[PDB]
Protein backbone atom coordinates (compact mmCIF):
# COMPACT_ATOMS: atom_id res chain seq x y z
CA UNK A 1 0.00 0.00 0.00
CA UNK A 2 2.27 3.06 -1.46
CA UNK A 3 0.69 6.33 -0.70
CA UNK A 4 1.55 10.26 -1.05
CA UNK A 5 0.61 12.50 1.79
CA UNK A 6 -1.81 15.48 1.30
CA UNK A 7 -1.43 18.69 3.93
CA UNK A 8 -3.30 21.26 5.01
CA UNK A 9 -1.91 23.83 7.47
CA UNK A 10 -5.25 25.69 7.59
CA UNK A 11 -6.20 28.81 10.10
CA UNK A 12 -7.84 26.34 12.83
CA UNK A 13 -5.82 23.53 12.53
CA UNK A 14 -2.81 21.56 10.98
CA UNK A 15 -4.45 17.99 8.69
CA UNK A 16 -3.44 15.51 6.58
CA UNK A 17 -4.68 12.86 4.30
CA UNK A 18 -2.71 9.52 3.02
CA UNK A 19 -3.84 8.52 -0.31
CA UNK A 20 -2.94 5.23 -1.87
CA UNK A 21 -1.95 4.48 -5.62
CA UNK A 22 -5.20 4.09 -6.68
CA UNK A 23 -6.07 7.54 -5.74
CA UNK A 24 -8.60 6.27 -2.53
CA UNK A 25 -8.15 8.69 0.67
CA UNK A 26 -7.68 5.61 3.78
CA UNK A 27 -6.28 8.04 6.16
CA UNK A 28 -6.59 11.09 7.61
CA UNK A 29 -5.40 12.84 11.13
CA UNK A 30 -5.66 16.64 12.33
CA UNK A 31 -4.45 18.74 15.15
CA UNK A 32 -6.96 21.82 15.96
CA UNK A 33 -5.22 24.86 17.47
CA UNK A 34 -7.35 26.23 20.45
CA UNK A 35 -8.17 22.46 21.31
CA UNK A 36 -5.09 20.55 21.36
CA UNK A 37 -2.26 24.20 22.09
CA UNK A 38 -4.85 25.77 24.20
CA UNK A 39 -1.97 27.99 25.62
CA UNK A 40 -1.32 30.15 22.65
CA UNK A 41 -4.40 31.57 23.80
CA UNK A 42 -5.92 31.57 20.14
CA UNK A 43 -9.61 31.47 19.18
CA UNK A 44 -10.37 30.25 16.02
CA UNK A 45 -6.52 29.33 15.68
CA UNK A 46 -5.76 33.59 15.35
CA UNK A 47 -5.28 36.34 17.60
CA UNK A 48 -7.56 39.79 16.87
CA UNK A 49 -5.15 42.21 18.48
CA UNK A 50 -7.14 45.41 20.01
CA UNK A 51 -7.17 47.29 16.73
CA UNK A 52 -9.71 45.22 15.49
CA UNK A 53 -7.97 44.85 12.41
CA UNK A 54 -4.51 43.01 12.67
CA UNK A 55 -5.10 39.51 12.83
CA UNK A 56 -2.14 36.64 13.39
CA UNK A 57 -1.15 33.51 14.34
CA UNK A 58 2.26 32.34 16.49
CA UNK A 59 4.38 30.71 13.93
CA UNK A 60 5.50 28.09 16.45
CA UNK A 61 1.63 26.80 17.34
CA UNK A 62 2.26 25.75 13.23
CA UNK A 63 6.09 24.11 13.92
CA UNK A 64 4.67 22.48 17.54
CA UNK A 65 1.12 21.04 15.82
CA UNK A 66 3.66 19.36 13.01
CA UNK A 67 5.28 17.82 15.80
CA UNK A 68 2.13 16.81 17.36
CA UNK A 69 0.54 15.39 14.12
CA UNK A 70 3.77 13.39 13.10
CA UNK A 71 3.59 11.97 17.11
CA UNK A 72 0.06 10.88 16.36
CA UNK A 73 0.48 9.06 13.40
CA UNK A 74 3.12 6.91 14.30
CA UNK A 75 1.37 6.04 17.79
CA UNK A 76 -1.57 5.28 15.52
CA UNK A 77 0.60 2.68 13.67
CA UNK A 78 1.17 4.77 10.10
CA UNK A 79 3.49 2.57 8.32
CA UNK A 80 5.74 6.00 6.87
CA UNK A 81 7.75 3.62 4.98
CA UNK A 82 5.01 3.16 2.60
CA UNK A 83 5.05 6.97 1.72
CA UNK A 84 6.24 7.78 -1.94
CA UNK A 85 5.85 11.68 -1.86
CA UNK A 86 4.00 14.77 -0.46
CA UNK A 87 2.98 17.93 -0.84
CA UNK A 88 0.81 20.58 0.71
CA UNK A 89 -1.37 23.32 1.17
CA UNK A 90 -0.97 26.33 3.47
CA UNK A 91 -3.80 28.83 3.98
CA UNK A 92 -3.52 31.73 1.81
CA UNK A 93 -0.91 35.15 1.80
CA UNK A 94 -0.29 34.91 5.80
CA UNK A 95 3.89 34.71 5.69
CA UNK A 96 6.24 34.13 7.74
CA UNK A 97 9.58 35.86 8.69
CA UNK A 98 12.43 33.41 9.18
CA UNK A 99 15.53 35.21 10.83
CA UNK A 100 19.26 35.45 9.83
CA UNK A 101 21.01 32.46 10.22
CA UNK A 102 17.53 30.07 10.28
CA UNK A 103 18.25 27.92 7.49
CA UNK A 104 21.84 26.67 9.35
CA UNK A 105 19.03 25.75 12.39
CA UNK A 106 16.89 23.76 9.66
CA UNK A 107 19.25 22.19 7.31
CA UNK A 108 20.79 20.65 10.98
CA UNK A 109 17.98 19.07 12.47
CA UNK A 110 18.46 16.15 15.13
CA UNK A 111 16.14 12.93 14.56
CA UNK A 112 16.35 12.86 18.75
CA UNK A 113 14.10 16.29 19.43
CA UNK A 114 11.01 18.13 18.15
CA UNK A 115 11.03 20.74 15.36
CA UNK A 116 9.63 23.23 17.84
CA UNK A 117 12.25 22.64 20.33
CA UNK A 118 14.71 23.25 17.39
CA UNK A 119 13.47 26.24 15.77
CA UNK A 120 12.59 27.91 19.08
CA UNK A 121 14.91 31.14 18.12
CA UNK A 122 14.42 31.33 14.16
CA UNK A 123 11.57 33.76 13.71
CA UNK A 124 12.03 37.73 13.59
CA UNK A 125 8.32 37.95 13.73
CA UNK A 126 6.22 35.81 16.15
CA UNK A 127 3.12 36.77 14.91
CA UNK A 128 2.15 36.24 11.42
CA UNK A 129 -0.38 37.95 9.75
CA UNK A 130 -2.83 35.64 8.77
CA UNK A 131 -5.73 35.62 5.83
CA UNK A 132 -8.29 37.64 8.18
CA UNK A 133 -6.05 40.26 8.43
CA UNK A 134 -7.46 43.67 7.55
CA UNK A 135 -4.98 46.45 8.80
CA UNK A 136 -2.99 47.54 5.89
CA UNK A 137 -5.13 49.77 4.06
CA UNK A 138 -2.83 52.54 3.75
CA UNK A 139 0.14 50.12 2.36
CA UNK A 140 -2.45 49.10 -0.36
CA UNK A 141 -3.55 52.54 -1.69
CA UNK A 142 0.69 53.25 -1.59
CA UNK A 143 1.14 50.13 -3.38
CA UNK A 144 -1.53 50.99 -6.05
CA UNK A 145 -1.01 54.76 -6.69
CA UNK A 146 2.86 53.43 -7.07
CA UNK A 147 2.04 51.31 -9.52
CA UNK A 148 -0.31 53.86 -11.86
CA UNK A 149 -3.29 52.52 -10.06
CA UNK A 150 -5.63 50.07 -9.11
CA UNK A 151 -6.14 48.84 -12.54
CA UNK A 152 -2.50 48.82 -13.48
CA UNK A 153 -1.60 46.73 -10.39
CA UNK A 154 -4.88 43.90 -11.23
CA UNK A 155 -3.50 43.85 -14.60
CA UNK A 156 -0.17 42.48 -13.65
CA UNK A 157 -0.56 41.01 -9.92
CA UNK A 158 -4.15 39.55 -11.20
CA UNK A 159 -5.78 41.76 -8.18
CA UNK A 160 -6.12 45.61 -7.56
CA UNK A 161 -3.79 45.44 -3.54
CA UNK A 162 -5.89 43.82 -0.83
CA UNK A 163 -5.14 44.21 2.75
CA UNK A 164 -4.67 40.33 3.19
CA UNK A 165 -2.12 40.73 0.53
CA UNK A 166 1.38 39.81 1.41
CA UNK A 167 2.85 42.71 -0.64
CA UNK A 168 0.92 45.16 2.00
CA UNK A 169 1.71 42.77 4.86
CA UNK A 170 5.08 42.69 4.19
CA UNK A 171 5.32 47.14 3.61
CA UNK A 172 3.66 47.80 6.97
CA UNK A 173 6.37 45.54 8.79
CA UNK A 174 9.00 47.27 6.94
CA UNK A 175 7.78 50.42 7.85
CA UNK A 176 6.61 49.60 11.53
CA UNK A 177 9.44 46.84 12.43
CA UNK A 178 12.24 47.58 10.04
CA UNK A 179 14.87 46.27 12.56
CA UNK A 180 13.08 42.81 12.45
CA UNK A 181 12.59 43.29 8.29
CA UNK A 182 16.67 43.99 8.10
CA UNK A 183 17.01 40.74 10.02
CA UNK A 184 14.88 38.99 7.75
CA UNK A 185 16.90 36.67 5.23
CA UNK A 186 13.49 34.85 4.14
CA UNK A 187 9.74 35.29 3.76
CA UNK A 188 7.36 32.27 3.02
CA UNK A 189 3.77 32.05 2.75
CA UNK A 190 2.17 29.57 4.91
CA UNK A 191 2.16 27.15 1.94
CA UNK A 192 6.32 27.30 1.10
CA UNK A 193 7.14 27.70 5.07
CA UNK A 194 5.38 24.17 5.21
CA UNK A 195 7.31 23.00 2.71
CA UNK A 196 10.68 24.02 4.07
CA UNK A 197 9.94 21.94 7.44
CA UNK A 198 9.85 19.04 5.26
CA UNK A 199 12.40 20.01 3.23
CA UNK A 200 14.92 20.80 6.20
CA UNK A 201 15.49 23.44 3.88
CA UNK A 202 14.17 26.59 2.41
CA UNK A 203 11.60 26.10 -0.10
CA UNK A 204 10.70 28.47 -3.21
CA UNK A 205 7.29 30.05 -3.30
CA UNK A 206 4.69 28.47 -6.48
CA UNK A 207 3.47 30.41 -9.43
CA UNK A 208 -0.25 29.57 -7.68
CA UNK A 209 0.10 30.78 -3.98
CA UNK A 210 2.75 33.31 -5.52
CA UNK A 211 -0.19 35.15 -6.86
CA UNK A 212 -1.61 35.89 -3.66
CA UNK A 213 0.50 38.91 -2.70
CA UNK A 214 0.24 41.86 -5.19
CA UNK A 215 4.05 41.15 -6.48
CA UNK A 216 4.06 38.25 -9.06
CA UNK A 217 3.44 39.25 -12.74
CA UNK A 218 1.13 36.32 -13.18
CA UNK A 219 1.42 36.19 -16.59
CA UNK A 220 5.59 36.50 -17.12
CA UNK A 221 5.83 34.48 -13.89
CA UNK A 222 8.60 37.07 -12.65
CA UNK A 223 8.24 39.03 -9.59
CA UNK A 224 7.38 42.61 -10.45
CA UNK A 225 10.29 44.99 -9.40
CA UNK A 226 7.66 48.05 -9.42
CA UNK A 227 5.55 46.13 -6.63
CA UNK A 228 8.47 44.55 -5.20
CA UNK A 229 10.14 48.32 -4.96
CA UNK A 230 6.89 49.85 -4.00
CA UNK A 231 6.33 47.40 -0.59
CA UNK A 232 9.60 47.16 0.72
CA UNK A 233 13.81 47.22 -0.06
CA UNK A 234 15.78 43.89 -0.88
CA UNK A 235 12.33 42.09 -0.89
CA UNK A 236 13.80 39.96 -4.13
CA UNK A 237 16.59 38.31 -1.92
CA UNK A 238 14.00 37.17 0.43
CA UNK A 239 11.41 35.76 -2.02
CA UNK A 240 14.00 34.06 -3.80
CA UNK A 241 12.86 32.93 -7.75
CA UNK A 242 9.08 31.10 -8.18
CA UNK A 243 8.46 27.67 -9.17
CA UNK A 244 5.82 25.71 -10.77
CA UNK A 245 3.60 24.74 -8.91
CA UNK A 246 4.47 20.60 -10.13
CA UNK A 247 8.10 21.24 -9.30
CA UNK A 248 9.97 18.48 -6.96
CA UNK A 249 11.35 20.88 -4.56
CA UNK A 250 13.41 18.58 -2.70
CA UNK A 251 13.84 14.60 -1.28
CA UNK A 252 12.39 14.50 2.40
CA UNK A 253 14.53 15.75 5.33
CA UNK A 254 16.64 12.84 6.97
CA UNK A 255 15.26 14.15 9.79
CA UNK A 256 12.03 12.76 9.28
CA UNK A 257 13.82 9.39 7.87
CA UNK A 258 15.25 8.75 10.74
CA UNK A 259 12.71 9.65 13.22
CA UNK A 260 9.63 8.69 11.51
CA UNK A 261 10.74 5.71 9.26
CA UNK A 262 9.88 7.80 6.00
CA UNK A 263 11.99 6.22 3.03
CA UNK A 264 14.49 8.11 1.70
CA UNK A 265 13.90 8.92 -1.56
CA UNK A 266 10.71 10.48 -0.38
CA UNK A 267 9.77 13.13 -2.23
CA UNK A 268 8.43 16.71 -1.76
CA UNK A 269 6.17 18.49 -4.09
CA UNK A 270 6.41 22.45 -4.02
CA UNK A 271 3.31 23.58 -2.02
CA UNK A 272 0.14 25.53 -2.84
CA UNK A 273 -2.41 27.67 -1.27
CA UNK A 274 -5.96 26.03 -0.01
CA UNK A 275 -7.41 27.30 -3.00
CA UNK A 276 -5.54 26.33 -5.98
CA UNK A 277 -4.48 23.07 -3.70
CA UNK A 278 -9.38 22.61 -3.80
CA UNK A 279 -9.31 23.09 -7.31
CA UNK A 280 -6.96 20.24 -7.62
CA UNK A 281 -8.43 17.96 -5.39
CA UNK A 282 -11.78 18.99 -7.40
CA UNK A 283 -10.14 17.94 -10.59
CA UNK A 284 -11.54 21.49 -12.42
CA UNK A 285 -10.34 21.45 -16.03
CA UNK A 286 -11.05 24.00 -18.60
CA UNK A 287 -14.13 25.73 -19.26
CA UNK A 288 -15.19 24.32 -15.44
CA UNK A 289 -16.40 25.85 -12.48
CA UNK A 290 -17.16 25.38 -8.72
CA UNK A 291 -19.75 26.92 -6.51
CA UNK A 292 -18.63 26.69 -2.88
CA UNK A 293 -21.77 27.41 -0.65
CA UNK A 294 -21.62 28.51 2.70
CA UNK A 295 -21.39 32.31 4.61
CA UNK A 296 -19.39 33.54 2.16
CA UNK A 297 -19.98 32.09 -1.34
CA UNK A 298 -16.85 31.33 -3.25
CA UNK A 299 -16.68 30.54 -7.02
CA UNK A 300 -13.16 28.84 -8.80
CA UNK A 301 -12.78 29.24 -11.90
CA UNK A 302 -10.30 27.96 -14.89
CA UNK A 303 -9.28 30.23 -17.07
CA UNK A 304 -7.38 30.24 -20.05
CA UNK A 305 -5.82 33.84 -20.28
CA UNK A 306 -6.60 36.44 -17.37
CA UNK A 307 -8.92 39.61 -17.99
CA UNK A 308 -7.65 40.99 -14.08
CA UNK A 309 -10.56 43.46 -12.49
CA UNK A 310 -10.98 45.58 -9.70
CA UNK A 311 -13.07 42.61 -8.31
CA UNK A 312 -11.70 38.97 -8.12
CA UNK A 313 -8.45 37.46 -7.70
CA UNK A 314 -6.71 35.34 -10.75
CA UNK A 315 -3.81 33.33 -9.95
CA UNK A 316 -1.74 31.23 -11.97
CA UNK A 317 -3.56 27.85 -12.34
CA UNK A 318 -1.61 25.02 -9.74
CA UNK A 319 -2.08 22.52 -12.42
CA UNK A 320 -1.10 23.85 -15.54
CA UNK A 321 1.50 26.91 -14.61
CA UNK A 322 0.58 28.23 -18.71
CA UNK A 323 -2.84 29.10 -17.64
CA UNK A 324 -5.41 30.57 -14.79
CA UNK A 325 -7.79 30.32 -11.99
CA UNK A 326 -9.45 33.04 -10.48
CA UNK A 327 -11.68 33.34 -7.40
CA UNK A 328 -14.71 35.78 -7.08
CA UNK A 329 -15.99 36.06 -2.98
CA UNK A 330 -19.12 36.86 -2.22
CA UNK A 331 -19.98 38.17 1.85
CA UNK A 332 -23.62 36.93 1.30
CA UNK A 333 -24.66 33.45 1.08
CA UNK A 334 -25.40 31.43 3.43
CA UNK A 335 -27.39 34.21 5.83
CA UNK A 336 -29.29 35.55 3.23
CA UNK A 337 -30.97 32.45 2.20
CA UNK A 338 -31.59 31.52 5.40
CA UNK A 339 -32.99 34.81 6.35
CA UNK A 340 -35.00 34.72 3.29
CA UNK A 341 -36.33 30.82 4.20
CA UNK A 342 -37.25 32.63 7.89
CA UNK A 343 -38.90 35.15 6.52
CA UNK A 344 -40.92 33.88 3.05
CA UNK A 345 -41.60 30.35 3.34
CA UNK A 346 -41.82 29.41 7.42
CA UNK A 347 -37.97 28.81 7.85
CA UNK A 348 -38.69 25.56 6.33
CA UNK A 349 -36.13 23.83 3.64
CA UNK A 350 -39.19 22.15 2.04
CA UNK A 351 -41.53 25.27 1.64
CA UNK A 352 -38.13 27.17 0.11
CA UNK A 353 -37.67 23.85 -2.03
CA UNK A 354 -41.16 24.15 -3.29
CA UNK A 355 -41.60 27.74 -3.96
CA UNK A 356 -38.46 27.14 -6.61
CA UNK A 357 -40.52 24.38 -8.09
CA UNK A 358 -43.92 26.47 -8.60
CA UNK A 359 -42.07 29.68 -9.96
CA UNK A 360 -41.05 29.47 -13.63
CA UNK A 361 -37.29 29.92 -15.18
CA UNK A 362 -37.13 34.04 -15.47
CA UNK A 363 -39.19 34.52 -11.83
CA UNK A 364 -41.38 36.17 -14.44
CA UNK A 365 -39.02 38.92 -15.17
CA UNK A 366 -39.16 39.86 -10.82
CA UNK A 367 -35.07 40.24 -10.41
CA UNK A 368 -33.74 40.96 -6.77
CA UNK A 369 -30.48 41.81 -5.62
CA UNK A 370 -30.15 40.91 -1.43
CA UNK A 371 -27.28 42.53 0.33
CA UNK A 372 -27.74 42.58 4.40
CA UNK A 373 -23.91 43.15 4.70
CA UNK A 374 -21.33 45.18 2.26
CA UNK A 375 -21.66 43.20 -0.63
CA UNK A 376 -17.59 42.44 -1.92
CA UNK A 377 -18.19 41.15 -5.41
CA UNK A 378 -19.55 44.21 -6.22
CA UNK A 379 -19.51 46.98 -3.81
CA UNK A 380 -23.20 47.89 -2.99
CA UNK A 381 -25.67 47.30 0.33
CA UNK A 382 -28.91 46.66 0.69
CA UNK A 383 -32.03 44.99 -0.84
CA UNK A 384 -32.93 46.07 -4.32
CA UNK A 385 -35.92 44.42 -6.13
CA UNK A 386 -37.54 44.81 -9.01
CA UNK A 387 -41.07 44.03 -10.58
CA UNK A 388 -41.32 42.88 -14.53
CA UNK A 389 -40.96 46.61 -16.13
CA UNK A 390 -37.85 47.00 -14.39
CA UNK A 391 -39.87 49.37 -11.64
CA UNK A 392 -38.05 49.32 -8.68
CA UNK A 393 -40.36 47.86 -5.55
CA UNK A 394 -40.87 47.35 -1.94
CA UNK A 395 -41.11 43.69 -1.90
CA UNK A 396 -42.26 40.46 -4.23
CA UNK A 397 -44.53 38.10 -2.81
CA UNK A 398 -42.35 34.60 -0.99
CA UNK A 399 -42.36 32.39 -3.40
CA UNK A 400 -41.17 35.51 -6.06
CA UNK A 401 -38.76 36.21 -2.91
CA UNK A 402 -37.05 32.94 -3.20
CA UNK A 403 -36.45 32.36 -6.69
CA UNK A 404 -35.21 35.99 -6.89
CA UNK A 405 -32.89 35.58 -4.25
CA UNK A 406 -31.22 32.17 -5.50
CA UNK A 407 -31.65 33.09 -9.65
CA UNK A 408 -29.74 36.39 -8.55
CA UNK A 409 -27.40 34.46 -6.95
CA UNK A 410 -26.54 32.75 -9.46
CA UNK A 411 -27.02 34.93 -12.66
CA UNK A 412 -24.27 37.49 -10.36
CA UNK A 413 -21.75 34.25 -10.05
CA UNK A 414 -21.98 34.07 -13.96
CA UNK A 415 -21.78 37.98 -15.11
CA UNK A 416 -19.12 38.54 -12.48
CA UNK A 417 -17.11 34.74 -13.63
CA UNK A 418 -17.29 36.15 -17.21
CA UNK A 419 -16.60 39.82 -16.46
CA UNK A 420 -12.93 37.95 -15.78
CA UNK A 421 -12.94 35.96 -18.75
CA UNK A 422 -14.84 32.64 -18.27
CA UNK A 423 -17.04 31.42 -20.60
CA UNK A 424 -19.65 28.26 -20.74
CA UNK A 425 -17.79 25.81 -23.34
CA UNK A 426 -19.38 22.67 -24.49
CA UNK A 427 -17.46 20.71 -21.89
CA UNK A 428 -18.37 22.65 -18.62
CA UNK A 429 -18.91 21.04 -15.80
CA UNK A 430 -20.19 22.82 -12.39
CA UNK A 431 -18.80 21.41 -8.94
CA UNK A 432 -21.01 22.69 -6.76
CA UNK A 433 -20.43 21.97 -2.78
CA UNK A 434 -21.31 23.31 1.35
CA UNK A 435 -24.76 23.61 2.72
CA UNK A 436 -27.20 24.49 -0.14
CA UNK A 437 -25.40 21.21 -2.79
CA UNK A 438 -27.95 19.36 -0.32
CA UNK A 439 -31.07 21.12 -2.15
CA UNK A 440 -31.51 19.78 -5.34
CA UNK A 441 -33.81 23.18 -6.48
CA UNK A 442 -31.06 25.33 -5.28
CA UNK A 443 -28.86 23.20 -7.68
CA UNK A 444 -31.50 23.28 -10.51
CA UNK A 445 -31.22 26.97 -11.09
CA UNK A 446 -27.74 26.89 -11.23
CA UNK A 447 -27.67 24.21 -14.08
CA UNK A 448 -30.07 26.45 -15.77
CA UNK A 449 -28.52 30.17 -15.30
CA UNK A 450 -25.26 28.80 -16.49
CA UNK A 451 -27.07 25.68 -19.30
CA UNK A 452 -24.59 23.11 -18.01
CA UNK A 453 -24.63 20.40 -15.41
CA UNK A 454 -24.00 20.17 -12.09
CA UNK A 455 -22.43 17.59 -9.98
CA UNK A 456 -22.19 18.02 -6.20
CA UNK A 457 -18.85 16.90 -4.40
CA UNK A 458 -17.59 16.86 -0.55
CA UNK A 459 -14.80 19.55 -0.35
CA UNK A 460 -14.56 18.81 3.16
CA UNK A 461 -10.91 18.03 2.80
CA UNK A 462 -10.68 19.08 -0.40
CA UNK A 463 -6.95 21.05 -0.19
CA UNK A 464 -5.65 18.01 2.05
CA UNK A 465 -6.87 15.44 -1.10
CA UNK A 466 -5.82 17.83 -3.85
CA UNK A 467 -2.47 18.17 -2.12
CA UNK A 468 -2.10 13.98 -2.59
CA UNK A 469 -3.00 14.58 -5.94
CA UNK A 470 -0.66 17.07 -6.83
CA UNK A 471 1.79 14.90 -4.89
CA UNK A 472 1.23 12.01 -7.47
CA UNK A 473 0.91 13.99 -10.37
CA UNK A 474 4.78 14.68 -9.42
CA UNK A 475 5.58 11.14 -9.55
CA UNK A 476 3.54 10.13 -12.75
CA UNK A 477 5.91 12.53 -14.57
CA UNK A 478 5.21 15.75 -13.45
CA UNK A 479 5.10 18.54 -16.33
CA UNK A 480 6.05 16.23 -18.80
CA UNK A 481 2.21 14.71 -18.34
CA UNK A 482 -1.27 16.15 -17.83
CA UNK A 483 -2.82 16.31 -14.02
CA UNK A 484 -6.30 15.50 -15.72
CA UNK A 485 -4.86 12.36 -16.65
CA UNK A 486 -3.26 11.39 -13.30
CA UNK A 487 -6.69 12.30 -11.37
CA UNK A 488 -8.89 10.03 -14.30
CA UNK A 489 -8.37 7.21 -11.65
CA UNK A 490 -10.00 9.44 -8.73
CA UNK A 491 -13.80 9.43 -7.55
CA UNK A 492 -16.17 10.94 -10.12
CA UNK A 493 -18.69 13.65 -8.35
CA UNK A 494 -22.43 13.19 -8.88
CA UNK A 495 -24.22 14.52 -11.56
CA UNK A 496 -27.19 16.41 -9.23
CA UNK A 497 -28.57 18.63 -12.63
CA UNK A 498 -28.67 19.18 -15.91
CA UNK A 499 -30.28 22.46 -17.48
CA UNK A 500 -34.15 22.77 -18.06
CA UNK A 501 -35.46 22.87 -21.89
CA UNK A 502 -35.41 26.56 -22.98
CA UNK A 503 -33.13 27.78 -19.86
CA UNK A 504 -30.91 28.99 -22.22
CA UNK A 505 -33.66 31.56 -24.25
CA UNK A 506 -34.41 32.89 -20.74
CA UNK A 507 -31.12 33.46 -19.08
CA UNK A 508 -29.45 35.12 -22.57
CA UNK A 509 -31.94 37.57 -22.33
CA UNK A 510 -32.48 37.94 -18.43
CA UNK A 511 -28.58 37.94 -17.76
CA UNK A 512 -27.80 41.50 -19.77
CA UNK A 513 -30.80 42.88 -17.71
CA UNK A 514 -29.82 41.65 -14.44
CA UNK A 515 -25.97 42.99 -15.26
CA UNK A 516 -27.70 46.62 -16.26
CA UNK A 517 -29.62 47.03 -13.03
CA UNK A 518 -26.28 46.14 -11.14
CA UNK A 519 -24.73 49.13 -12.86
CA UNK A 520 -28.10 51.13 -12.28
CA UNK A 521 -27.37 50.54 -8.31
CA UNK A 522 -23.67 50.67 -8.47
CA UNK A 523 -23.71 54.53 -10.09
CA UNK A 524 -26.00 55.72 -7.58
CA UNK A 525 -24.09 54.49 -4.84
O1 LIG B 1 -7.91 34.63 1.89
C1 LIG B 1 -8.40 33.71 1.26
C2 LIG B 1 -8.52 33.65 -0.25
O2 LIG B 1 -8.13 34.86 -0.89
C3 LIG B 1 -8.95 32.52 2.01
O3 LIG B 1 -9.69 31.61 1.23
C4 LIG B 1 -7.83 31.78 2.71
O4 LIG B 1 -6.94 31.18 1.76
C5 LIG B 1 -8.42 30.73 3.68
O5 LIG B 1 -7.40 29.98 4.32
Amino acid sequence: RRCCLGWDFSTQQVKVVAVDAELNVFYEESVHFDRDLPEFGTQGGVHVHKDGLTVTSPVLMWVQALDIILEKMKASGFDFSQVLALSGAGQQHGSIYWKAGAQQALTSLSPDLRLHQQLQDCFSISDCPVWMDSSTTAQCRQLEAAVGGAQALSCLTGSRAYERFTGNQIAKIYQQNPEAYSHTERISLVSSFAASLFLGSYSPIDYSDGSGMNLLQIQDKVWSQACLGACAPHLEEKLSPPVPSCSVVGAISSYYVQRYGFPPGCKVVAFTGDNPASLAGMRLEEGDIAVSLGTSDTLFLWLQEPMPALEGHIFCNPVDSQHYMALLCFKNGSLMREKIRNESVSRSWSDFSKALQSTEMGNGGNLGFYFDVMEITPEIIGRHRFNTENHKVAAFPGDVEVRALIEGQFMAKRIHAEGLGYRVMSKTKILATGGASHNREILQVLADVFDAPVYVIDTANSACVGSAYRAFHGLAGGTDVPFSEVVKLAPNPRLAATPSPGASQVYEALLPQYAKLEQRILSQT
